């Protein structure tokens, strides 16, 4: 009813594409072809713009990446969902031809298009206007059709029957690309893919594919297992959450009933520190500009909390930290400001 969020994201190490989408009128959404290693930051960001993750989807068992769909069921709540035809064990919803993945008021239907594997799905946003087509079809391209249920002519009968129907403007996108591409469309592959666009028939498609010889993907021997489980096998200092940027935070109520149990390091100015907004009882003041020269003040023994006025300068701080072989550190985030408005303790105030 209201406007879709969507967010697409790259894992630089394996190229895997991740899409995240949602309905803005309920901020309910659902996650596509997560990665494991990606865990942290994509639900960081789900954490940020407000979101409920119903599903993750796994377009096919990926031999590239480990999904991420067990660890996000695991921490999130989310469920798991993936085609019947993949034959993957540990799911809460296996998906065939023509089911409609809700999300709100907006949806996705399933297409299946086999041929990378014998369970590739397609999923089309319920308007048609994109559509994100696993390994099936790739930019200017297709996935491979080499290895174990792969096959040729499946794959030329799934995209001309699937994907080369749905509208001319449709958007098409893939699970990788290596080549730094976001996006094609049903016009354009039609037209101009190099493999079976144009006048290309099934005879010619499979011609090209039986003579592509790609290296196996670095990770095979880890992923697939892991994927045929659905992604099957975290600082314990305090109550930790890291955010979108990367920055790791700290509880600041769990803080304040532990002080004594870590260093508090104030990267103000000297001003600022004997300022009118006071400073953390027990604070110590190493300002920021002067942190990376003293860090041999600090004992690797205990946890490092850092603090500024907003949290901003002392994010920094953890970041220089971080370079200097400490491990154990967070940031408080909000700064004095956020902690002398939820009312916690502070020396020197006004
Ligand atoms: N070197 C890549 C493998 C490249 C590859 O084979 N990707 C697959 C996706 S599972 C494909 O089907 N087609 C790649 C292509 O057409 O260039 C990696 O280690 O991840
Ligand atoms: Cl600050
Ligand atoms: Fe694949």
């Amino acid at each position: 009813s209201h406007m879709l969020i969507f967010r697409q994201l790259f894992d630089q190490q394996s190229s895997t594409y991740t899409y995240l989408l949602a309905d803005s009128t309920t901020r309910e959404a659902v996650l596509i072809d997560p990665v494991f290693e990606q865990v942290r930051r994509d639900a960081a960001l789900i954490e940020e713009l407000g979101l409920h993750l119903l599903y993750t989807i796994d377009t096919h068992v990926h031999a590239d990446h480990v999904t991420g769909a067990w660890m996000l069921n695991r921490r999130i709540g989310s469920r798991i969902a993936i085609s019947a035809a993949s034959g993957a064990e540990g799911a809460d919803r296996y998906l065939s031809h023509g089911d409609k993945v809700e999300f709100g008021t907006r949806y996705l239907t399933v297409r299946a298009t086999p041929g990378h594997t014998d369970g590739c799905i397609t999923l089309v946003l319920d308007n048609e206007t994109m559509a994100f087509t696993g390994d099936c079809l790739l930019i200017r391209g297709t996935g491979r059709t080499d290895f174990q249920r792969g096959d040729a002519h499946t794959m030329f009968r799934a995209v001309h029957g699937q994907i080369f129907t749905l509208p001319t403007a449709c958007l098409l996108y893939p699970a990788h690309d290596y080549r730094g591409l976001t996006v094609t469309s049903v016009g354009e592959e039609r037209r101009f893919n190099p493999r079976l666009g144009g006048e290309l028939c099934e005879e010619d498609f499979t011609g090209y594919m039986t003579n592509l010889h790609l290296p196996h993907p670095k990770q095979i021997d880890v992923a697939v297992p892991a994927n045929l489980k659905c992604g099957l096998a975290e600082p314990d200092w305090a109550p930790l959450t890291c955010s979108f940027a990367g920055i790791w935070e700290i509880n600041a109520q769990w803080l304040e009933e532990n002080l004594r149990a870590v260093e508090i390091v104030d990267v103000r100015e000297p001003e600022e520190f004997n300022g009118p907004l006071g400073r953390i009882p027990a604070a110590r003041l190493i300002s920021l500009g002067e942190l990376a020269g003293r860090t041999a003040e600090l004992t690797k023994d205990r946890p490092i909390v850092t603090v500024s006025r907003a949290g901003g300068r002392s994010a920094q701080a953890t970041v220089m930290l971080r370079q200097a072989g400490f491990e154990r550190v967070a940031n408080l985030p909000g700064g004095m400001l956020r902690w002398r408005a939820e009312g916690r303790v502070v020396e020197n105030g006004s």
